[PDB]
């Protein structure tokens, strides 16, 4: 509409739910009025994936490849239950799997800090950032029911020619369940530990993997062998000058080592994991609404922002029933400053860059002064002693957010 | 040596390192001087399964089928570092998965709370009991290197051979990578949402399963289904009653929804899940050293209790250097008294329920005294200001809780 700056070329994607209302919200009171963009939209709404048969999906990560920049809104990931809400075709699979699946690359994930609003966890002083292998696993994987009594099993045919390779998964000698199969490729693992290793150094703190290579020998053991081989072949010694380290723990030695320190270090996540410990890592800071997801292309031009967590179901129940609702926009509104960041970069656009910036300190300077969501007011008195009064619902959030931005840019450009 | 109670049928499992050398302090100052017990032996160090090629691990699982009650002691599972370290002949499996696949049934670890230790998680007032199958997925798998490009499929064949399901994993033809194959019983899932639906009944409290049936949708569709099947037919209405409930809900707003929380619930684990969330619970009210862990069969009889954490490897390098250290023996008390107490409910051995009661206060009332170990003492006090002054070495804190079980049970009977 009535936009100013001159922004480039930008692929969005739109979402779901409560997501989809405030991602609405955020273009038309933060980004339109003072942005003139070269939008390349697609609409990632469940029903819009249902008709196109998700073809949408992947004409988005194309595009993304074209452009080298993407802002994306939480999506539904349908299940049964979602099949029979929205009378699907079929059970579609997750669109960020599918992005991630084309683009690949590694999705950095860190909280968004206030110095008014108490962690649940007492150590966390400084920041912690996951690195999550954005590739494979769990999020690619092949799984079906076994109807009863039978074998399963799991081969291997080489390209080389030589005998394929057969090995029992399991005997089902009476009854059924179920089975599963899943892979990784070495090159993307590749990518990964690079990724790893240089974020760290770039920040200057230690580096830690995990895995459960104890258990999965050969599974997790490649990724532990290939984060070892490349450390110790072209990055040590430059930890060494830092006076920083890497060290491979087991899952279970982690998670426990990461709850009772002070933060301060890279979290190398294999795909399950990251997706797990970063919605864990957000709470404990606060909130799920403060942290930011950007996954970052071995190309090193390419990237593609995101909110982590999701559609926000709960509330979106709530809205639909007339009652208030009081969501958190910001990990939403940080996808749009990343992405228009990584853009100004790349077109060495200093208006843009200060406009990025300018709606990040925006943000934190409106909560630091006393204006916040729910969730937020839970964080600084206890959520059984919240009171009407200590928060803004889920609108009149977003109106402070646009007067203090209003104002932020007038007296720049004055 | 001495001993009085008459104890009966007990099966026990020597382990490795820091846990192995707290084990036999145990047996010899706070067990063996006041109960006789008849144990049916098996060590299951890391030397010892070597020279028997595991065999001696299968025994153990054999021997608790019979005498219905087992009491096993952390131990080392091998990967490439351990077979150059030992020089053993394979890279043996986790001695724990092969126990609970012989055994089935469901894992229930739970913290060992001091009014006197502050918690890393502020909220949590309550309990947090973790229900973790025992059975299949990622302990029971089956993983392999892929040298290079070729295709990976997995298959099911009735048992009539009548036919076969044919499933594509992956096309290599960039390189290599890994792959592999894993599943789960219906039977056994049935026995794991049974046993679930049971503990929240005896606690009061409400049930949560976790999955990311979006992700797996067939695989972890199952586990969801089973749940929500038993539930409706044979225990919703018994719920109701108490006015508790159950919720499934995705992994990633589970352990969010943990963090905030003020615990009082049961959360039913999937093997993995299980696995990497009950470390993290417990460092979160405390530390790994305070937590029980007892293995609950199917049969609703047989049982096997043990330690949560691991041999403590760092702490034992620091032992083996003739350094002086501090490690939490509780937890490994505590897989003795648990052990021992279900041998009396048993048996109906009321001498023995009382012993074993008296020790577990014991331990609580020794820390609450203000004796404990370094990771205690840094729960107080914060890391950088420990004192050794603040702290007993684990051969002191030993003798502090042996001269006050001495005083009790002189008491329990003059
Ligand atoms: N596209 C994505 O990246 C993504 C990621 C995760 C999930 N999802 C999808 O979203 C749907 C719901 O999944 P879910 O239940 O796990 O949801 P979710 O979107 O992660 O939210 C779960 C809970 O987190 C809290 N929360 C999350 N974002 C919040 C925000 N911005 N402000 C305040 N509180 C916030 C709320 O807790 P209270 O209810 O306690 O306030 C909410 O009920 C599903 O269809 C799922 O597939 C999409
Ligand atoms: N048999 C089992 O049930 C089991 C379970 C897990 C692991 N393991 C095995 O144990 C070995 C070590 O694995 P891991 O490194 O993950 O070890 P771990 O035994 O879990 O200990 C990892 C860290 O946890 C803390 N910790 C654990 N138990 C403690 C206690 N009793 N008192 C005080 N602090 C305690 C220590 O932190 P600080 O170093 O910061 O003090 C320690 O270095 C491996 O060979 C593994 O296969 C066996
Ligand atoms: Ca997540
Ligand atoms: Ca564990």
């Amino acid at each position: 509409m009535s936009k100013k700056i001159s922004g480039g070329s930008v692929v969005e994607m739109q979402g779901d739910e409560m997501t989809r209302i405030i991602w609405e919200l955020i273009k038309e009171k933060l980004i339109f009025p003072y942005v003139e963009l070269d939008l390349h939209s697609y609409d990632l709404g469940i029903e819009n994936r249902d008709a196109t048969n998700d073809q949408v999906t992947k004409d988005a990560a194309e595009a993304i490849k074209k452009h080298n920049v993407g802002v994306k809104c939480a999506t539904i990931t349908p299940d049964e239950k979602r099949v029979e809400e929205f009378k699907l075709k079929q059970m579609w699979k997750s669109p960020n799997g599918t992005i991630r699946n084309i683009l690949g690359g590694t999705v950095f994930r860190e909280a968004i800090i206030c110095k008014n609003i108490p962690r649940l966890v007492s150590g966390w002083v400084k920041p912690i950032i996951i690195g999550r292998h954005a590739y494979g696993d769990q999020y690619r994987a092949t799984d079906f029911v076994v109807p009863g009594p039978g074998k399963v099993e799991i081969t291997y045919t080489p390209s080389d020619g030589t005998q394929k390779v057969t090995y029992l998964v399991h005997n089902f000698e009476e009854g059924g369940g179920v089975a599963m199969g899943m892979y990784n490729q070495d090159k993307s693992i590749e990518d990964f530990a690079h990724s790893s290793f240089q974020m760290a150094l770039s920040k200057g703190w230690p580096l830690y993997l995990s895995t459960k290579n104890t258990i999965l020998k050969k599974y997790d053991g490649r990724f532990k062998d290939i984060f070892q081989e490349i450390y110790d072949k072209q990055y040590k010694s430059q930890f060494e000058a830092q006076k920083i380290w890497y060290e491979h723990r087991l899952i279970d030695d982690m998670v426990a080592q990461a709850m009772k320190s002070e933060g301060g270090f890279i979290w190398a996540c294999k795909n399950y994991d990251g997706d797990v410990q970063s919605d864990s890592v957000a709470q404990g800071y606060g909130s799920l609404g403060m942290m930011t997801s950007v996954l970052v292309c071995p190309d090193g031009k390419t990237v593609e922002a995101e909110a982590a967590h999701g559609t926000v179901t709960r509330h979106y129940r709530m809205y639909q029933k007339g009652q208030e609702t009081s969501t958190n926009p910001i990990a939403s509104i940080f996808a749009w400053t990343r992405g228009l960041a990584h853009r100004a970069k790349l077109d060495n656009n200093k208006e843009l860059a200060f406009f990025a910036n300018a709606l990040e300190e925006v943000s934190i300077e409106t909560i630091e002064a006393g204006f916040m969501t729910k969730d937020l007011a839970a964080c600084i008195k206890g959520l059984p002693n919240v009171q009407r009064s200590d928060y803004l619902n889920t609108f009149e959030f977003m109106d402070k957010l646009g007067e203090n931005l209003k104002i932020k840019l007038a007296q720049a450009k004055l």
